[PDB]
């Protein structure tokens, strides 16, 4: 046999929100006001891929986290919500207008200890780290930034990562296009290149979870 | 917008076993072995969810694990493989005709010194696990038995779990008849009726993973 896992339907999906999804009310304000305000508020983490997170955070305990792609900071705040009292999180993104308002729910949220916002490629940023000795020193990296870079920021986040530290990767299905080998775009063969890299890299143990626009899962080994 | 997961097509879904599954080749001969065998071969649990649980064992460092329902042992193998050397993982069924193919296989596997198989109603193994001074103790519980008695299993793996512990549940969605409100099968009410349970209980953070069958997470809070 194989299909092996019960396949979503529109209608088993919701049910599933309906008896797993709880966002927090100020979660839930910030994606409103992202959709309202922002025409690429698509780009947003989804609710249950978002919750995941945090509850990863949680079950690591994890205390220094890094949020590749801030846009209007949902991932960063759900994740800095599971957060230790002494755990931080740093968030990268190089836009300063989608960056503001997540400043604002942050602060909101009674995170402006927690979370520091780190605006500038997201390249950068990781090679300050590095170069700077926090090799080693995180136990969580989120990676959703610009496509195009991911297997580097996935290079690099295995660096700053401690052993057993893990990689969370968003948007590795890209909504199907993924398993058409005709696609031919230029980020769908990145993202078939990279997804074969990953399922081959023998430095981590790995999982593709088909929640959000599929999140793999990559912890670094001993 | 709404949905906001990418959900699986039987497409989409072989992809993700292509770039993901890493089944180990003794795991892969034991469930060929559990087809060839046994009628009951499909109640094992599915290669990509069983691999999810070996990644939460490595996570979490769990040094003591609970498998409840060992049928062929395949989740059991899955978790012990990942166990860290001092780890260990007790294995709950009443069948002796499968646990004995499970023990075979275990044994081959090379892990008779972590693995412990209770032979006798898994409600019985809980109440001794209890009633001798194990509660707290456990660091992750997966339950995959008797469906009437999940409530009971669950309540019973609080108890038994460490501050941060963490509960996996298998087959919640029910092939997707949980969906259907007026299925009314007995069993379908009962998980119906536990999904709602576990979503409103505060006791715990949870998730519900759209992999195997559904997987419900649900991490004992501080
Ligand atoms: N070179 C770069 N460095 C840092 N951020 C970048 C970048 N290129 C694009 N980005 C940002 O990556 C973001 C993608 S979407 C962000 C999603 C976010 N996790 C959430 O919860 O909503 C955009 O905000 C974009 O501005
Ligand atoms: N009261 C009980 N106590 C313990 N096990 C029970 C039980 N009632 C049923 N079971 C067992 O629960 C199992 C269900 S299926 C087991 C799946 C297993 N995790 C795997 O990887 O394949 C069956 O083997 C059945 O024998
Ligand atoms: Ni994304
Ligand atoms: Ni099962």
């Amino acid at each position: 046999m194989s299909i092996n896992t019960t396949l979503l339907t529109p209608e088993l999906y919701q049910y599933l929100l309906q008896v797993s999804l709880r966002e927090p009310p100020l979660l839930a304000e910030l994606r409103e006001e992202t959709t309202r305000s922002f025409s690429t508020y698509a780009m947003q983490t989804a609710p249950e891929q978002a919750q995941l997170l945090a509850l990863l955070v949680k079950l690591m305990q994890a205390k220094k986290v890094i949020d590749i792609g801030t846009f209007t900071g949902y991932s960063a705040i759900a994740m800095g919500l599971a957060l230790p009292k002494d755990g931080t999180l740093i968030t990268c993104d190089v836009d300063e207008k989608s960056t503001a308002l997540a400043k604002e729910y942050w602060e909101k949220a009674g995170l402006s200890d927690k979370i520091g916002l780190r605006l500038s490629p997201a390249k950068d940023t990781l090679a300050e780290l590095i170069h700077a000795g926090q090799a080693w020193q995180y136990d969580l990296i989120y990676i959703d930034a610009d496509k195009a870079n991911t297997d580097l920021y996935y290079e690099e986040s295995l660096k700053l990562l401690r052993e057993g530290g893990l990689i969370a990767v968003d948007n590795v299905l890209r909504r199907g296009q993924v398993a058409d080998e005709e696609n031919q775009s230029e980020n769908n063969q990145l993202i078939r290149l990279f997804n074969q890299k990953v399922y081959k890299d023998e430095r981590v143990d790995m999982i593709l979870i088909p929640i959000g626009d599929g999140l793999t899962l990559a912890r670094k080994k001993s």
